[PDB]
C-alpha cells in the first residue's frame, strides 16, 4: 500500500504545516502537524476542556462506530518549546492520503497549553519519531508509521514541504519526479528516539564550506533551524545590522536586508537553504525588526534540522531496519 497527502503552511511564514486526517467511521477529517521530532497522535476531542478549545476541529470518539476506549491508558507530554497536552486513548480506524490503518491509538486531548489554544488551524499532531518516545502509558503506543510499515511497499515516508507553497507527505514510496539529481543517505542514530543524523558541515552564502560534524535530528514540528552558536554567529555576522536579542529570543535582523543563503552538508552532498527562507518577519506588527530562521541551539541541548532546512530538500525517512535518512536538493 501506499499513501500521499498535501501539507499546507498555516500561515503566511510557513509556521507550520497541517494536513488533512480521517479518523474514525463515518471519518471525522482532522488537520494535523506531522511531527518527525515526537511519537504521539493527539486530538483536540469531544473530551477536551472547553475553555482550551478555541476553532480547532475536534475528534469525538462516541460518533465513531470504530473508536475503542483503551481501559486505562493515558498520555501527558511536554515539548522542547514548553507546550503541552495530556488525556485518554481510543483506538480507532486513522487514514492518512488513502493509507489506513486500524487499531490506531488516537490520543485524546483533556487538557491543552495556551500555544495549542491560541493556534486554530492546528486540531493536534502525528508523531512520526521512533515508538520509543511515545508518552502512553501504561502500555506505550506504535505510531502510525510504525504501524502501517509492514503494509507499505517500501518502509518509508518522505517530506517534500513548500515554501510558502503546499507540498506533499508520501508514505510507502518514493516520487522520483519529485527532486533533482540523486537522493544521498547518511545513517541514523535511534538512541534518542528521533531521526539524528550528523551533517558534515556548513557554508554561509558564497563563502567556503567548512567541514564540520553537526549531530542533529531532522524535525518537521521545529519551524526554525537550530545549530551551534559559533556556525550561527558565522551566518549572521554576514548580514549588516544583525545582532542577538535578549529581550526578543534570538537573532533579528534589518527587515531591509537581502539573506544570504545558507549550505548543510549531507555526507558530500550540499542542501542550499535559500537566503529568502531564512527570513521570519517583523517580531512584532509593524515591525522594521526581523526575526531569523536560523538560531542557536545552546540553550537546546540539540541542534534541531526544523522546516527552514528541511523544506529545502526532499527528505526520505527510511524506515527499514537499520533505519536511515535520505536528502535531495529539489
Ligand atoms: O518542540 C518543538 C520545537 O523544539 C525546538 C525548540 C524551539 C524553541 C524553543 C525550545 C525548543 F526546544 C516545537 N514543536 C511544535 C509542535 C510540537 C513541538
Amino acid at each position: 500500500s501506499t499513501g500521499s497527502a498535501t501539507t499546507t503552511p498555516i500561515d503566511s511564514l510557513d509556521d507550520a504545516y497541517i494536513t488533512p486526517v480521517q479518523i474514525g467511521t463515518p471519518a471525522q477529517t482532522l488537520n494535523l502537524d506531522f511531527d518527525t521530532g515526537s511519537s504521539d497522535l493527539w486530538v483536540f476531542s469531544s473530551e477536551t476542556t472547553a475553555s482550551e478549545v478555541d476553532g480547532q476541529t475536534i475528534y469525538t470518539p462516541s460518533k465513531s462506530t470504530t473508536a475503542k476506549l483503551l481501559s486505562g491508558a493515558t498520555w501527558s507530554i511536554s515539548y522542547g518549546d514548553g507546550s503541552s497536552s495530556s488525556g485518554d486513548v481510543y483506538t480507532d480506524t486513522v487514514s492518512v492520503g488513502g493509507l489506513t490503518v486500524t487499531g490506531q491509538a488516537v490520543e485524546s486531548a483533556k487538557k491543552v497549553s495556551s500555544s495549542f489554544t491560541e493556534d486554530s488551524t492546528i486540531d493536534g499532531l502525528l508523531g512520526l519519531a521512533f515508538s520509543t518516545l511515545n508518552t502512553v502509558s501504561p502500555t506505550q503506543q506504535k505510531t502510525f508509521f510504525d504501524n502501517a510499515k509492514a503494509s507499505l511497499d517500501s518502509p518509508v515516508f518522505t517530506a517534500d514541504l513548500g515554501y510558502h507553497a503546499p507540498g506533499t507527505y508520501n508514505f510507502g514510496f518514493i516520487d522520483t519526479t519529485a527532486y533533482t539529481g540523486s537522493i544521498t543517505y547518511t545513517a541514523v542514530s535511534t538512541k534518542q528516539g528521533f531521526w539524528e543524523w550528523t551533517s558534515t558541515g556548513y557554508a554561509v552564502g558564497s563563502g567556503t564550506f567548512k567541514s564540520t560534524s553537526i549531530d542533529g535530528i531532522a524535525d518537521t514540528g521545529t519551524t526554525l533551524l537550530y545549530l551551534p552558536a559559533t556556525v550561527v554567529s558565522a551566518y549572521w555576522a554576514q548580514v549588516s545590522g544583525a545582532k542577538s536579542s535578549s529581550s526578543v529570543g534570538g537573532y533579528v535582523f534589518p527587515c531591509s536586508a537581502t539573506l544570504p543563503s545558507f549550505t548543510f552538508g549531507v555526507g558530500s552532498a550540499r542542501i542550499v537553504i535559500p537566503g529568502d527562507y531564512i527570513d521570519f518577519g517583523p517580531i512584532s506588527t509593524g515591525s522594521s525588526s526581523c526575526f531569523g530562521g536560523i538560531q542557536s541551539s545552546a540553550g537546546i541541548g540539540i541542534n534541531i534540522f526544523g522546516d527552514v532546512a528541511l523544506k529545502a530538500a526532499f527528505v526520505v525517512f527510511n524506515g527499514a531496519t537499520t533505519p536511515t535518512l535520505g536528502f535531495a536538493s529539489k
